[PDB]
């Protein structure tokens, strides 16, 4: 055919419209994973609790996804008690949640009881607890639940100000995970394993290295 | 109505409405659960709060012959300047003045109904969100920090410069709230 | 509706879009009503407000054989580092690029709207609550402070460096709000 | 509801109600945005606005003792006398007046409704058009001149005339406008 | 009805087999992405090509995700050059692959257009490309494809060793773009941009934290 006499503009607009395509460019992005938050602890000398922030940082494989969004809001966080011990062991383990940085840590039975999302079990109980891990079937198994119904959209962060009124830290910290044993055992142990099955939504993509 | 979640409704007394003889100022009271003792005795037991109600009625206990008029409005931003002078509360959200001695009426708002002649000062509840429980405020912070615990603060002003200091009333907070998650009472701060 | 609040959609130039011959960084603009003079003198006769829409549109007034390209995209945290360069900005939130001489077609937008072939960062509203409406910025404290009263900010980049600093268009916001409680404009800060 | 239009409902101190233990004559006021502070820090970005109600609320604060009493109309000419005594106040448009000491009980008509015991005066504003917004009045012109600024004056007279000046109570306005087309504030005159 | 009456075991046997679920725990995973690669520098001064190692830690986005694997196979790598400049911009930009860190970098035209993967575009052509970093059509883009076929399973690394024989190199190294001017303008500019349009297999999962 015809050579195409092709007619030269001055230019030419070069546009791009939206996050580059990619795994983490949608404007949301939901995400449901098994987490191992940490060793069930047994201090042989404090009673008081250890605390967990409930924060996408503190969850390495999720983090490396979550750090590509700005914004997250947590739809499940479970933790679940994996036990590692016989039937032989004495002791139990306690859990519950703290929505508010500023509230004292439990240091006792008593104080763990009377707090949100409280439960107790025999170190030794719970190990029906792995297959919730995969499938499901928590009849069994031990775990405390985060009260996600109206935790609302919290900045995604790679830190938590400590030294800090504890009002700016509850802006980003949904709540604080806090395992308690409820005996001192002659020398430190650790009766079990503590995994997070966390469900939750980005939001905003913003390039990972300029996200803390 | 259940899992971490149950509606309260009451009735404190607030403060003393105080008229300096000197100040033209606004007093202010923070709206939180730690400043009704009885309020706080049950709010404290959770670990967050969302205020459904809070009205704040002036009721009057002095001669029909004294003059000036209380006014309140509600700030809703602990950065916002305290209102000085009638104009200025006038301008504010939830804005009410009325005489002094007036107010008496509005007793059956205490149990019951009917705010037909009443003096009261309603917060905008609507579209305030959950809040942590706190047994204080962080007053040398900076606003924004303190707005995150403070739904809003009641201010409240005399319209004029007794003689004297003196009470011609008292404030009573007609609050109604949902707390959710449970705490130890000891360790709520 | 009504009952302590008021819906407003306005227009206003944002900011004129600076090219530095030096800096690759991005020049941020915080999206709140404080940084809209028109605007303000609404907004800060109210206590709260809650963005709608908040579009920002680029109109270009250069020829078409400039070089260069305007980039877009919204940051929301005030922790999140001010963007570099190019991928940064193409890989965060609300991204879009187009040639410093384009955009002309968006004078539509301002009057009536019909963005096509308009080039607008459109910030993420939706789930967006109820702020407070402020005069000033809190840099100077923690990032998550500040987050308290920023939705978000727009962040603006020159593709590339011309030779002499310089402004090829112009930013016009295009913002949709709904403001609450009232407060005396000169006691709002 | 769009298009350089949405409805303002506010309420704002108008003035105080001044008695002169000398002039018989009534005490007018311009119903116009810029003379309410706060209202007119929003009218002023507009450039016409449409009074929809404008009521003017009578507040007492004197002892049940003071005599007298305060009247209360609404002059729609500007070329038209200022009534000089009661009968020509009763005989003028809106026309209210009340003992001196009564009417805290029309508080509650400043947050919410009811003017069932309250002292209001209240301005035909049905049938009023648009109006261009304006800082000022040319009190010198041609009454027809003014008319097209001023929909109509507060005309507030005292019954009585009290050994020494003296104010027994303040003047609220309850306006409900519409405003419409966007001006810049600096520059609406 | 009746209580059961439970028989308790000396133990119970904690057992989880498999990585633990979550968004990166496949065995392989796919990944396609557009990533932004760099600016196209002139050089006022230098003839020298510029060079870009194409491994997983340059692309930001890419790299967040591929951390958490430990293998990776390239499967297109394509980098698209789209022009900011108008059509009086004179200048050509050359594009071509490198497969051996021992391999010179070229110093100019003939030694670029001697080379895998050449092309050559007017700096103010190729706009078009815009549409291939979305939906498709590279009829009118520039763009510099990597032979990616008969590349195998590399280790994913988090940096280069840059100091050592090429030969090690080579190892983690599946090639480098090489980017050159045509010429060189009285001042260094930047015409347009490098988008790279890569598609990888992701393979064996491992800790992020534990990634280099
Ligand atoms: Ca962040
Ligand atoms: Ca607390
Ligand atoms: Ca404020
Ligand atoms: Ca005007
Ligand atoms: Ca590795």
């Amino acid at each position: 055919a015809e050579p195409q006499l092709q007619r030269a503009p001055v230019a030419q607009a070069s546009r791009i419209s939206g996050t580059v395509p990619g795994p983490l460019s949608s404007n949301t992005w939901p995400l449901h994973s098994v987490e191992f938050l940490a060793d069930f602890k047994r201090s042989s000398t404090s009673a008081d609790a250890t605390t967990y922030d409930c924060v996408p940082f503190n969850l390495p494989r999720v983090w490396s996804l979550a750090r590509c969004y700005s914004m997250w809001k947590p739809t499940r966080w479970d933790v679940v008690y994996l036990p590692e011990v016989s039937a032989t062991v004495a002791g139990s383990i306690e859990m519950c949640f703290l929505y508010d940085y500023a509230d004292t840590i439990p240091r006792y039975t008593g104080k763990m009881s009377r707090t949100a999302g409280f439960v107790t079990s025999s170190v030794w109980y719970g190990a029906e607890g792995c297959h919730l891990l995969s499938g499901g079937s928590a009849r069994n198994a031990v775990v405390a639940s985060m009260d996600c119904s109206r935790v609302g959209w919290k900045r995604v962060t790679s830190s938590i100000p400590s030294s800090v009124d504890p009002n700016v830290v509850n802006t980003i910290l949904p709540a604080r995970l806090a395992v308690r044993s409820s005996i001192k055992p002659t020398v430190s142990d650790t009766p079990g394993k503590l995994y997070v099955i966390a469900s939750m939504v980005l939001r905003d993509p913003v390039d990972p290295t300029l996200n803390t």
